[PDB]
DNA sequence: GTGTGAGT
DNA sequence: CTCACACT
């Protein structure tokens, strides 16, 4: 149960090349063809953020210029993100995301984790399904696209063989058997994904396991329109060669410290250290967390749908682009406040609350820190012009140039945020 | 109130 | 870019 961290059934659903599929739903002509989506069109045709699987076979990857990508995929077609106030506009994608989320919310409550993925806690649905099943076996036909991680031992054929070996050894009578709960959870996810495709046409992948970390890791294991079930017994093999920085929450300084201090590279190697050793090197909390996590145990619950605590937006101006004149800072503050007003207005329309505070943050050229300073003021009226003047008033004192004709030092970031909701 | 980390 | 939270 809880001792072995097998108390819940959690799943993660992530859309395959989400932006590409959204383009395919609205503009048919790009469908079933190698394509990509670029961001900025003049420098080099734009950075690539979403690539179709057909094009991935040719070696094309994201974070590389469109013209440089045409090198190995001459058939490659390009689609562009609309631009607004100098930054990307994702309304189309966010609305499609909402569509999918609403369809998923029918089977169970979800936790939106990004623009194209969300976690689902199926524990209750699994109980209901185990009752309604009434002891009938689970045939492989109920899982047409499910992969069992770690099997077979000793491509569609491999999937079916692993599924047969998994199903033939499952407990039938012990209704609290972790493996049985996962199998039923995968059945429910098969239904959920079938419904999602039927009503929207989108394809996706999913991961099924006992916690968020394993569900996420499992989702990307068998990438396009496939789902992976990760049992507690399969964790050791899966972790044997799993990069530490690939585990949710260990991708930053903590993970790097673990690698550096213990001289290891893969998650599976942490199993050899004692809990006291992990606590003596990383602290009580991180030590216990690592000790349980390397054994497949994690407890963050899938928290329910929530109202945002803040609404904000920002923009970066690197190098040459650094804001030097007063006109520039005034104009960009105004642009930000107009986007803010648009969002605050929709927010107030949908949730009957008004933000009472405006937080202003900036970054000065030459400073390594994320923000040079942050200040706040009352946000009484949802008027972009007023907010722009208030933000300017708090940031104007910073200007060190007694000339008053320019900004010295320049600003490399502007951030506006509404909070203290009611 | 700052720092960290996930996800784009 | 956008956001949340743990710290403290
Ligand atoms: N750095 C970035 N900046 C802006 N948009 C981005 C971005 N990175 C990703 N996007 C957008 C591009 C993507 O369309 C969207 C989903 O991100 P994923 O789920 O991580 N990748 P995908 O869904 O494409 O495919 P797959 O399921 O095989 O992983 O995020
Ligand atoms: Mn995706
Ligand atoms: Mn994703
Ligand atoms: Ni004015």
């Amino acid at each position: 149960h809880m001792a072995t961290g097998q108390d819940r059934v959690v799943a993660l659903v992530d859309m395959d090349c989400f932006f590409v599929q959204v383009e395919q739903r609205q503009n048919p002509h790009l469908r079933n063809k190698p394509c990509a989506v670029v961001q900025y069109k003049s420098w080099k045709g734009g950075g690539i953020i979403a690539v179709s699987y057909e094009a991935r076979a040719f070696g094309v990857t994201r974070s590389m210029w469109a013209d440089d990508a045409k090198k190995l995929c001459p058939d490659l077609l390009l689609a562009q993100v609309r631009e607004s106030r100098g930054k990307a506009n994702l309304t189309k994608y966010r609305e499609a995301s909402v569509e999918v989320m609403e369809i998923m919310s029918r089977f169970a409550v979800i936790e939106r984790a990004s623009i194209d993925e969300a976690y689902v806690d199926l524990t209750s649905a699994v109980q209901e399904r185990l009752q309604k099943l009434q002891g009938q076996p689970i045939s492989a036909d109920l899982l047409p696209s499910t992969y069992i991680e770690g099997l077979p031992q000793g491509k569609e054929g491999m999937r079916k063989q692993g599924l047969f070996q998994w199903l033939d050894s499952l407990q039938i009578d012990n209704l609290t058997s972790p493996d049985l709960q996962l199998t039923v959870g995968a059945v429910i996810v098969e239904e959920m994904r079938a419904a999602i495709e039927r009503e929207t046409g989108f394809q996706c992948s999913a991961g099924i396991s006992h916690n968020k970390v394993l569900a996420k890791l499992a989702c990307g294991l068998n990438k396009p329109n496939r789902q992976t079930l990760v049992s507690h017994g399969s964790v050791p093999q899966l972790f044997s060669q799993m990069p530490i920085r690939k585990i949710r929450s260990l991708g930053g300084k903590l993970g790097a410290s673990v690698i550096e201090i213990l001289g290891i590279e893969y998650m599976g190697e942490l199993t050899q250290f004692t809990e006291s050793q992990l606590q003596s090197h990383f602290g009580e909390k991180n030590g216990s967390w690592l000790y349980a996590m390397c054994r497949g145990i994690e407890h963050d619950p899938v928290k329910p749908r929530q109202l945002p605590k803040t609404i904000g937006c920002s923009k970066n101006f690197p190098g040459k682009t650094a804001l030097a004149t007063r006109e520039q800072v005034q104009w960009w503050l105004l642009q930000l406040a107009q986007e803010l007003e648009e969002r605050l207005t929709k927010d107030r329309n949908d949730n009957d609350r008004v933000a009472t505070q405006l937080v202003v943050s900036i970054r000065v050229q030459g400073d390594k820190r994320l923000s040079s300073l942050r200040r706040c003021c009352a946000l009484t009226r949802y008027d972009a012009h007023k907010m722009s003047h208030d933000a300017f008033t708090v940031i104007k004192n910073c200007n060190t140039s007694g000339i008053q004709t320019e900004w010295s030092p320049p600003l490399t970031m502007l951030f506006l945020c509404a909070t203290k909701f009611s």
